[PDB]
């Protein structure tokens, strides 16, 4: 079978490379019986559209933001608790935990997809066209976000003016003043060159940004038993590989952003004042897995079970 695999990420992005690597290995491991055609850069639609077509089976596979999935399955919102992870290495350990993996079990019924495992992109950061010396400076700023509720809620609690916008429009929106600031990770700040019209780069690491490898449940049900196992295991391997890329490259891409002639500062949880508390109140009755995920995160840190 010729499977199609969609992503919203541009071609240089880690996810896109991982999807191509997965496709190559599936072709080889299947002895040519199967192939994967990868469609990056939103070629097949936006992420919401792609999830709709995974649900029907019109689209076979995706490497998808857990952000979009959370629009369908609000418990996925638990991963976005601010400062749940202290850094990318902590985040990877959380996403590999039994607690996280258990949350995948609901996807076939609730979203019509099989989630094989979690990967990630980098941590979230903030880039602004003006000076930012405290959280008050974010008040009223038109601030680009990924279109999902956890991040909307964080910025609403801070009093910014969050504005959902897909990746391709962001550089132009900054250049032309349609937004004053953006929420984005260091990989894409580098790749999309969004620092060019920014004043200040804030390395806040305020939220993680998981990825999930998805197979349409309708398509999965049509696979042989051997292929269900082989394809899901192979996809899980490639999705998991992204965690190791970010564990290595996050600080490298971050250091690159000290070389673009802008004001560069690192901030921690205290910078955000009461927004973190407000976020917890909003999400307490929306994401029941949150207390267990917090316990898992805390135990991983206490037992030093990742590189730190
Ligand atoms: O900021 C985003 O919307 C985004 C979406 C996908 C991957 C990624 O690194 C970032």
């Amino acid at each position: 079978k010729e499977f199609r695999l969609g992503l919203i990420t541009p071609s240089p992005h880690t996810w896109t490379k991982a999807a191509e690597a997965f496709g190559a290995e599936l072709s080889e491991k299947s002895g040519g019986a199967h192939s994967v055609s990868v469609f990056p850069a939103r070629q097949l639609g936006n992420e919401a559209q792609m999830l709709q077509q995974l649900q029907t089976g019109a689209l076979d596979m995706a490497f998808m933001t857990v952000a979009e999935v959370s629009n369908r399955v609000p418990n996925m919102g638990a991963f976005y608790a601010p400062y749940l992870a202290g850094d990318i290495n902590h985040a990877a350990a959380i996403l590999r935990s039994d607690t996280a993996r258990g949350m995948l079990a609901v996807l076939p019924q609730e979203a019509g997809v099989v989630g094989v495992g979690f990967g990630s992109a980098g941590m979230r950061q903030i880039l602004s066209r003006g000076a930012v010396n405290s959280a008050a400076d974010l008040s009223g700023l038109k601030l680009r976000i990924t279109p999902f509720d956890p991040i909307l809620d964080f910025y609403n609690a801070l009093g910014a003016a969050p504005t959902p916008m897909p990746l391709p429009a962001v550089y132009d929106a900054l250049a032309n003043g349609q937004v004053d600031a953006i929420d984005m990770d260091v990989e894409l700040i580098n790749v999309l060159k969004c620092h060019e019209h920014a004043d200040t780069i804030l390395i806040s690491n305020h939220m993680m940004f998981p990825m999930v490898g998805l197979i349409s449940a309708r398509v999965y049900a049509g696979m042989s038993d051997a292929d269900k196992a082989m394809i899901s295991e192979l996809m899980a391997k490639h999705v998991d590989s992204t965690l190791d890329v970010y564990m290595v490259k996050e600080p490298e891409w971050t250091d690159a952003l000290t070389k673009v002639g802008k004001t560069f500062k690192r901030v921690d949880q205290s910078f955000f004042g009461d927004a973190i508390a407000q976020w917890e109140t909003i999400w307490a009755d929306k994401a029941p897995s949150l207390p267990e995920l917090r316990k898992t995160a805390a135990d991983l840190q206490a037992e030093n079970l990742y590189f730190q």
